[PDB]
Formats: structure tokens, sequence, C-alpha cells
């Protein structure tokens, strides 16, 4: 015999990995206590993909605290009831995303080539941090030619949002230069990179 599906299904954002549903059943009293032996099943997936599996877990509460989510990740979130041999479909669909963290991963495959026929002119390029946890809004590439020179000391070339690629130009020739790039989003700073070096050329005549 069929059961009715929660109502008033709701999502609350607590942290960047963590968010709180809560839903009512229209079999309870206004009230809400629960005196049965029904338990009710939370699945959730990330909006995108659409083919993404659903992940689960079972409540003897009108709520349930969903974790180990990613940063700045869109969430659908559906319940369903079962009070003994007797069961119910899933839910209206709930939506959260959790908030942003700092990236906690520096940029990845950090290159350097010199530019085509301007050897006093390099091109950087770089791919996204691992650990993002956010809308990326920049990075900072610090460059030297001395590795063991303090960063206060490193040359600042600040990538207005996420482009993978900057080109540096009036370099010095036959000179080995060391990059560390650092990601940046609405939350703040990450790691940096491992320098990178890279010896300009040298002219031939
Ligand atoms: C919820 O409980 C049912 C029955 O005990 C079980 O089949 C299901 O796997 C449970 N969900 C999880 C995530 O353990």
């Amino acid at each position: 015999t069929p059961m009715m599906p929660p109502v008033g299904v709701q999502a609350s954002i607590l942290s960047h990995d963590t968010i709180r549903i809560t839903w009512a059943d229209n079999s309870l009293p206004k009230h809400q206590k629960i005196t049965d032996s029904r338990y009710y099943t939370v699945r959730w997936k990330t909006n995108i993909p659409a083919n993404t599996k659903y992940k689960n877990a079972n409540a003897t509460t009108l709520s349930y605290l969903v974790t180990g989510l990613k940063p700045n990740t869109l969430y659908e979130f559906s319940v369903m009831v079962t009070k003994g041999r007797r069961s119910s479909t899933w839910s209206m669909t709930a939506h959260g995303a959790t908030f942003e963290l700092v990236p906690t991963s520096p940029p990845k495959d950090v290159t350097v080539v010199s530019k085509e026929g301007k050897p006093r002119t390099i091109i950087v390029n770089w791919q996204p941090p691992s650990e993002a946890n956010g809308k990326i809004t920049g990075y900072i590439i610090y460059y030297s030619t001395d590795v063991n020179a303090e960063i206060h000391d490193w040359v600042i070339e600040p990538v207005v949002g996420n482009r993978l690629t900057h080109q540096i130009q009036e370099l010095t020739l036959d000179t080995p230069y060391y990059f560390k790039i650092q990601a940046r989003n609405s939350k703040g700073m990450g790691p940096m990179s491992e320098a990178v070096q890279f010896r300009t050329p040298g002219t031939k005549h």
C-alpha cells in the first residue's frame, strides 16, 4: 500500500563541505513527532553532469546533515519514507551549493617558452589547481634571477581572471629566471607552485 512522499524539502548551506536537508511529513501531526518504525532515505548528486550516481543515507529524524561535498558545488536533494514494508516515491528536488574555500592546491603544469623571434620575451603557461575550491579570480606570477631571494624581492606579475597563459617581456638574455605561480578566488590566495627554472637564450652574431 503506497505512502505519501516528504514535502517542504529545504537545503541549508553550512560550510564548503556540508549542507543540512530538512523536510516535513504530512502523515504526521503538526508537531511532527515520529512515534512509528518509519525511516527516511536522502539521496544527492551533483546537478552537472546529468548522469552522475546518487549517493544516499538513512535518518530517523526530519533533517539530515550531508557531508564530504566538494567546495563551490551545486547538488540536487530528494527524500523518501519507508514505514515497514510500505515506502514512497522521491520527494520534490531541493538544491544547494557549498561555499567556496581558498585554493588548497597550487597551479599545475607550469611551463615557460621563449617568444618566437623575441628572445627577451617569454610565454608562461599553467593549469588551474586540482583543489581550486571556487571560481578562480586570477593568478600571481613571481619571478626572480635569484632563487634564494625572499618573496618580497621577487617581481610580481598579476594575471586577472581565469587566464592560463601570460607573456613577460624586457627580460635579460642568457640568464636563468625562476617562476612561482599562485591562484586566487573570492575567499583568498592558495599555495604556490614549486619554482620552475628557465634560461633565456643567448645571441649568436
Ligand atoms: C538504508 O537502509 C536500507 C535498509 O536497512 C538499506 O538497504 C540502505 O542501503 C541504507 N542506506 C545506506 C546508505 O546505508
